[PDB]
């Protein structure tokens, strides 16, 4: 399995292109990424960053995940991100999404050795 700082990389990271370049860079994007090869997942962001970039947030600003948890981190500076919401009923396998580009900063769950983002929370 596709576990915890390498399912973070599965999701989020598409260094490759700096930002959604299309209204429809989620619908292909997603599939790819192993994401929508079962089901097509209803809501997912990615990360137009290098690993090393996230790995940089972790150690920036500490903060409180969505659900309350204590090891969620805030990068001082805004991060291209790509926000991959369903639309129109997204149906395997012609999975269909809405595409946010935005500059935000991002809050990474992170752990584990070296500390790298494991899962991706929220985008502010």
């Amino acid at each position: 399995k596709e576990t915890a700082a390498a399912k973070f990389e599965r999701q989020h990271m598409d260094s490759s292109t700096s930002a959604a370049s299309s209204s429809n860079y989620c619908n292909q994007m997603m599939k790819s990424r192993n994401l929508t090869k079962d089901r097509c997942k209803p809501v997912n962001t990615f990360v137009h960053e290098s690993l090393a970039d996230v790995q940089a947030v972790c150690s920036q600003k500490n903060v409180a995940c969505k659900n309350g948890q204590t090891n969620c981190y805030q990068s001082y500076s805004t991060m291209s991100i790509t926000d991959c919401r369903e639309t129109g009923s997204s149906k395997y396998p012609n999975c269909a999404y809405k595409t946010t580009q935005a500059n935000k900063h991002i809050i990474v769950a992170c752990e584990g050795n070296p500390y790298v983002p494991v899962h991706f929370d929220a985008s502010v």
